[PDB]
């Protein structure tokens, strides 16, 4: 390694010091300050603050300084807590990072659900329990013996060579689990945006239909040469694994054999395997209430066609946003759909019927089920399908950017520490012979990565949040702006 190597490093520090303390001071100032930032959710925004305060103030001007030193120069005790104080301060960061994650989940959750805002009741009781898992992971480190001094770091840490049931525990429990829930949180939250967006009540509504249900239906029913019956209706692609016209298929003919049978009316829409269209037209010949469609449809029609049927059969195997059952809900089509991503975020027990994915029989027995309903029982369905459809329609003018500043404080988190947690992996292999093996150059810029990520929340606040950007600029002027009497 060269001299001006040192130097370099030095800088990455003082830097990472200095914006550190102003701007997580100001992230502190602002949650105080501003109107709109003072909310429990941001609890935990605080909390992240202060973990990443913490090593600015102690253990990083000790790393500084040893540098300068080429060593040691603080004996055991400061070598001891400097450690165990990057260590409250990284665990502390990536669970209260889970924190908001989980938080912000809930929110859309509790929007879908209430009219009333999501108030984080018990916001500072969880900040506590976070707190007493960091101390709870870090204490036993001191006792270990894993904490001690890395020349090439030039810093007193944990050493993933000490222990590799310690090194093995910490990737595993202190990164991979929390990141598997940070993942989900945030999958779960983007898929109920584009559902959100998705969705059009200007288009999918009732108003456009003129007569009534049983009269749109037996008109309906009429135009295909059928009679009146609990009408079931399908509208996708014909393949064998993904929209699952095969399961469907299969329960028509489990049906058929069925006395129930008769007061039931099928509509098959769509294209695709030849060999399923030809099955469809099999059983439209063999069956009198079996009517194939394998043209395609206007949205005029399809929505006509909700509006006219008593339920719609969603039998996919994947289906990342089930659209098509909001599409339905809409116009108070209730569903029949497999319990898949998409589908049971939407579909709850009362707006309707789930069903497991790729099980003719279970869904032959879900149509069964669907068929043995009063007309009651049905309204009550269809004014909940209705219900259920509005509250995604109720969260579009809303300002979906706080989502996007969260994700990017995790993303450059996972980017920050990732390699890092792949050299523990590496020396937990072999701690006597790994060391060697790993490069000084990636082991350096790996350590000194993770500390660059002590100052960077700050910067993404204010490049990404309005409110934040807003209340730097009013503390910055309001401390520097003196006073006078003309
Ligand atoms: C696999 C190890 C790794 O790459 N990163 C965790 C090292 C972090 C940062 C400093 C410190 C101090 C004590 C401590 C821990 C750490 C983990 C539990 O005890």
């Amino acid at each position: 390694r060269p001299s001006w190597l040192a130097s370099a490093l030095a800088c990455v520090l003082i830097f990472t010091i200095v914006v550190d303390i102003l701007g997580n001071l100001l992230v502190i100032l602002s949650v105080y300050r501003n109107k709109k930032l003072r909310n429990a959710g941001n609890i935990f925004v605080v909390s992240l603050a202060v973990a990443n305060l913490v090593v600015a103030i102690y253990p990083y001007p000790l790393v500084l300084m040893s540098i300068f030193n080429n060593g040691w120069n603080f004996g055991y005790l400061h070598c001891q807590v400097s450690a165990f104080l990057m260590g409250l301060s990284v665990i502390g960061s990536i669970w209260n990072i889970t924190g908001i994650a989980i938080d912000r989940y809930l929110y859309i959750c509790h929007s879908l659900k209430y009219d009333k805002l999501y108030s984080s009741k018990n916001s500072l009781c969880y900040v506590l329990l976070i707190w007493l898992l960091t101390l709870a992971a870090v204490l036993p480190n001191l006792r270990a013996g894993t904490l001690q001094y890395d020349p090439r770091i030039y810093s007193c840490t944990f050493a993933q060579s000490v222990s590799s049931a310690y090194t093995i525990a910490v990737v595993v429990f202190h990164f991979l689990v929390p990141m598997i829930i940070v993942i989900f949180c945030y999958l779960r939250i983007w898929i109920l945006v584009l559902q959100v967006r998705g969705i059009d009540c200007s288009f999918w509504n009732e108003s456009y239909l003129t007569g009534s249900r049983d009269e749109r239906k037996k008109s309906l029913l009429s135009k295909f040469g059928m009679d009146e019956g609990v009408t079931f209706m399908f509208i996708g692609r014909f393949d064998r694994g993904q929209k699952g016209v095969d399961v469907l298929l299969k329960a028509i003919e489990i049906l058929s054999s069925k006395k129930e049978f008769q007061e039931m009316r099928f509509i098959i829409i769509g294209k695709g395997d030849p060999e399923l269209e030809g099955w469809a037209r099999s059983l439209e010949e063999k069956h009198g209430n079996v009517k194939v469609i394998t043209e395609m449809l206007s949205r005029e029609f399809v929505r006509e066609l909700y509006g006219s049927v008593d339920f719609v059969i969603i039998p996919s195997y994947f289906e990342p946003f089930g659209l098509v059952a909001l599409e339905a809900m809409c116009l108070g089509a209730i569903p029949i759909a497999s319990a898949v991503g998409g589908l049971r975020d939407i579909i709850t027990n009362e707006t309707g019927i789930l069903v497991k994915a790729g099980d003719p029989g279970e869904l032959a027995n879900a149509i069964l089920k669907a068929l043995e309903l009063s007309r009651s029982d049905l309204s009550k369905f269809r004014e909940n399908c209705k219900k259920r459809a509005m509250s995604f329609s109720k969260l579009k003018p809303q300002d979906f950017r706080n989502f996007v500043t969260m994700f990017v404080v995790f993303v450059l988190f996972a980017i920050c520490f990732a390699p890092l947690n792949f050299i523990g992996l590496a020396v937990a292999s072999d701690p006597a012979s790994m060391v060697p093996r790993i490069p000084e150059w990636l082991f350096v810029a790996s350590y000194y990565m993770a500390y660059f990520n002590s100052c960077l929340n700050p910067i993404i606040y204010g490049l990404l949040d309005q409110n934040f950007r807003k209340e730097y600029r009013r503390i910055i002027v309001s401390l520097c702006t003196a006073r006078v009497f003309f």
